[PDB]
């Protein structure tokens, strides 16, 4: 689900 | 909304005007090269001696060409040298390059700037020096590196950099993974980037702001798998990149607790989710894989690109835990009749400087008394846009204090030799020298190092 930045 | 990092989002290395993001290499999966654990050439339990050759090779990075490369008794980084707290220690360093090296001892207090090895310590092609110390400073993770100057971003570039573990009696004691290879391993941190026949070429990629690639490399391998057989594991996280600042975290956002800093133990166990490490920064983490099973395979991430598979294999349960206190830092007291010192890094670019000056190899900037602490107020003075710049100092390890006059982040409370200094930060550290001699302290940007941005202190017995 989460992507970074 | 918010970054997940303590350090300013702003400043972040990716908001650079020549920022090279990584890319996954479609090269296979492979096992994470373990470097061994160098043999003495004799131990006893007072005095250990060990021979350390700096060497050129070739080593199997991709598919096809071998790369050319350095490292110290190894073709690519180096052999783990172990320390002993209040042991003799006696080292042959020899080269066998083509070109003249220094062999810095990066954390260790050890007197300089001879033993310390940096630039005054030269050691031309086929010569040998013998140096011998005894360290006295708390069990920790520290590193190897060649040092001439300038020069020192290259030879760091051809593979000349290698993990140095210091055991004490009192980190013996404590419930950690201890089995090197097996449950606790090394984790450098590099980029490089690789030219037609699998080659580096540094003076191609030469940026003076700090040099990047796209392909990450973890101790000397592309796109690493690691086998656990335990329920945790101990990660020595070294950030041996030019330039690079690492936003670590797992794909799932798996918690591990940071056990370990650049110069001691942690005061306290923290626990994090998402960790940034600047360049020569040290982070000792335990990872705790039993929410997992047998075929697993979990992948830690800096940012949104896979680093490092751990294979989850069968293992037995791990009941023990970790005391609420790890370790005891006793701070010294400043000496009251001593001002604050201050420091100020400056510009970027080519422009980068100390106090107003770029580094001069036969010019002392500044003098302290050995064994009287110090405030040393340190400013990043990069106006916005601005990068975080590592600030280093040989031979001492010392404390943070404040940061813009708030706390220092949760895991800056134990002793570190490097700290990231923000744009516009002012940070307060506690600095004490226990050796006369003469002392670097710069930016750990390699880059701004050659380029300049570095001073030298004299340490005098009063
Ligand atoms: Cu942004
Ligand atoms: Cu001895
Ligand atoms: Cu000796
Ligand atoms: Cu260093
Ligand atoms: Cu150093
Ligand atoms: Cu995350
Ligand atoms: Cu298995
Ligand atoms: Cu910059
Ligand atoms: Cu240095
Ligand atoms: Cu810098």
């Amino acid at each position: 689900s989460h992507h970074h930045h």
